Parts: structure tokens; sequence; C-alpha cells
């Protein structure tokens, strides 16, 4: 996250750190609590990931440093990637893990409510990017949860910025015009949390953006209220 | 390294990487093999290290890479911190560790042979730093070995640039007036090796600077010629 903050300990419960265990252990990505067994979090997290037995949630994180080899983590036992995804800039970018066990929810823990299709018409104006991606573009992996509030923008306006791309109503894009504040690299698969009506919506998931809060390019997200029905759809039993 | 290039593979076989697997697996600092049983390394790397337990030290590695969960290391079953040292900046910074288990001696892994009282006198021409550390103040562990090729300067001179601190005998320093070549964050407790009618000498330990590669900053090793009695002292058995 650039320009953000560190955050208050639980105050975005629903917000995981994904671990990669190979070579050794490290940060992936982030993600949301969505279900007791799930997590929703971005496709393109898992380049080059053969096996989900290397994947590990750790919930209930402020500081990276809370995370040794005795820490309690969430097995993965499946990975479902969006049948249509082939790359962030091109959409789709959006996948669900199913976890081994499930979660036992608590104040530090607990699950963010999906958008309703009711509330496409709705202006959310209390957005926020979490996690702890780089501050800079090349930088590295932050030890506290960061924050940062981020207006959202037009598709319309998004569309200006990225001339040489399609930006898709699936897609939707967040930040200011002089830059500043935007998600960077380690905060992929993370939410894009808008508070409305004393409700938490996951409206959308940090995908990819040119550079990090440069000027004039919003960071781009994907649209979570085009994919309940896929949600819906992929978390049902067989 | 700040300024240096890639190594080729097993040109510095005698360069361990330490790693801390607390909280989780790290680098924590470079290290010189002295004996079949014996690494040369920084006494101010283990600031909070409460246990050798959770060391690991890794040979013949070019590339952080190459160290997963099933890489092969040797364990740590002492550390020994020079008596008199407090910190990196008053001197002595100076630590052996007795692994568990006895180095195989290879093509990738071998020792560096301690410099002579007799070699006080010799000029060294031919000296490089080696490590995985930092290639900027703030920046992050490296993964391939970086080299860079540092001329000794006088203790005279070295006192000139260093004017807060006491630069004793027990240093010594090299770097570039225009600065540009260095050892930064992340190098500590590795080697300064020169080599001298074509045998490597270890010459020099990683041990601090003001900044990295900064003008008119030599880096501060420790002189490990005065150390050679200590050293054997210290490799005895019982
Ligand atoms: C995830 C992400 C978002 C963004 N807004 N910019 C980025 C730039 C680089 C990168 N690797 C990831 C990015
Ligand atoms: C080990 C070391 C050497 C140097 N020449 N400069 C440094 C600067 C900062 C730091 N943390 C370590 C340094």
């Amino acid at each position: 996250i650039v320009g953000g903050t560190a955050s208050v300990r639980g105050e975005w419960p629903w917000q995981v750190t994904l671990h990669t265990t190979s070579p050794t252990q490290r940060h992936l990505c982030g993600g949301s609590i969505i279900g007791n067994q799930w997590i929703l979090t971005a496709a393109h997290c898992f380049y080059g990931v053969e096996s989900p037995k290397i994947l590990r949630v750790y919930s209930g994180i402020l500081n990276q440093a809370e995370i040794a080899e005795d820490t309690s983590f969430f097995g993965v036992q499946e990975i479902i990637i969006h049948d249509q995804y082939k790359m962030a800039e091109s959409g789709y970018d959006i996948a669900l893990l199913k976890l081994e066990t499930t979660v036992n929810y608590a104040d530090s823990q607990r699950p963010i409510s999906l958008p309703s299709k009711g509330d496409r018409n709705v202006i959310y104006t209390d957005c926020w990017v979490t996690g702890w991606g780089y501050r800079k573009l090349r930088d590295k992996i932050q030890n506290t949860l960061q924050k940062a509030k981020i207006p959202l923008v037009t598709n319309e306006e998004c569309q200006k910025r990225y001339r040489g791309h399609k930006i898709t109503h699936k897609m939707i894009c967040a930040g200011y015009r002089e830059g500043g504040k935007d998600a960077c690299k380690g905060d992929s698969g993370g939410p894009l949390s808008c508070k409305h009506n004393e409700v938490w919506h996951l409206v959308g998931i940090t995908s990819w953006g040119e550079g990090c809060a440069q000027r004039e390019r919003p960071g781009v997200y994907t649209n979570v209220v085009e994919y309940v029905d896929w949600i819906l759809e992929k978390t049902q039993a067989v």
C-alpha cells in the first residue's frame, strides 16, 4: 500500500495473508474471508503454484512478525480459478480458496458481506484498500497491515487513463487524479472494502495497475458484484 | 552489496549464508568457512539471538532461491562471541559458530586461509566484499550472491572520515573516495577476501559503515589478523 497508514488491530477482520512455503515461507497475497471455509482472492496470485499443499492462510493478523513456525494457520484444500481467467489485465482475476478446516469467527476474524446486485446503483464514498504490500514499486513486504482510503472512479474515467487496455464492466477502478495512494505489489488478492449503511461490503479485489499510486493511473480491481453468481455456484457442496 | 555484480557459482566457496528460523526463515548474515566445524562471522549478527537452535548455516549457495525446506544445512552447536564485544562501532566484532556436524569439503565449499601476522606488511591490492545484502540503505535481501572489488584504505585515512569514532588497529577499512561500492545491511559477518600470491586470505569481516557506499565513508571491517590468537584459542577442543 502506497501512502497508507498502520491499521488498528482487527479493524479489517476479513483480511488474511496468504503465504507460500516454497522455497521458504513468505507472504504471497492478500485475501478476504467470505465464508467459514472460503477465502476470495485474485487468480493471478497462483502463477506457478502447482499445488495447494504449499499454501497457508493466516487470519487475525496485524503484523507479519506474529507469524512463526508455531503460529496457527488454515490449510488449503482446493484452489478454484475462474475458467475465463488468462491474466489480471484481461479481467476475470478472481479465485476461491477452499480451506481444509473451518474458521471459528471472533472479533479478530469474521467474514465480509458480498455486494448486492441492487447496490450496483450505490455510490460508495467510504472505500479502503488494505495489505502488507510494497510502499513503492521497488520495495518489500511490510510488517504492519496498511490501509488507505481511496475514491472510486468511473469506468469511463478509468478507460481514459488506460488507453491500451479494455477496462470492462467486470472491473472497478479507484485512485486520486494526483496519485499518492494505491495498492502495490503484494497487495494483490486483498479487499477493496467499502462501508455503506453501517455495513462493510467487499466491492473489489486488488488486481493490477501501471505502477503504484502514479498520477492519472487508477488502481484496477475485480468488480466483485459481477461474480456473485459465480461465487454461489462454486461454493456449493459437491 | 552496493555497486556489485552477480558472482560465478562457487567462486567464493568459503562464503555461507546464516539463516534464522524465527519467526519465519530468512537470511540473517554472511560468514566464512575457516575449519571443518567452524564459521567466522560478526558478533553483532547475534543481537537478540538467545539460542543457537534457531540458526542454520548454508554452504555452497549462489542463489537464495536454492534454499527450501528440503535443502541441506548445518546446525549450530555453539555461538562464541568475543568477550570484549559491545557493539560493531567499538570493535571486537567477531564471533565463531561451532557446527553440529563437519563440512565435507568440495569445489563448492572449502575453507579460506587466515592472514599471517607476517602479512601485516603486505599491501593487498585484490580485495573483494561479498554477500546477499542490500543494494542501497533501504532495500532488501538479494537473490544472487553479489561481489564488489574495493581498495583498502589506510587507518589514518579511515580515521579522517569517521571523526566521531575511534578507528583502531583492530579495524580495517575499504572503499572508494567517491563511494559507489561497499557492503550494506545483510552483508554483515561476510568476508573481505584478498588474493595474494595466488592464495585467498580472510583479511576482514564486514562490520559497519555510515550508510552504504557513500562518498568519504569507507566500509569498516574487523581486522582478522589481530584475532588469529583468539581464533586459535577458541577453536581448540575442550
Ligand atoms: C497489485 C498491483 C496493483 C497496482 N495498483 N499496481 C501494481 C503494480 C505492480 C505490481 N506488481 C502490482 C500492482
Ligand atoms: C554492515 C554494513 C556495512 C556498511 N558499510 N554499511 C552499513 C550500513 C547500514 C547497515 N545496517 C549495515 C551496514
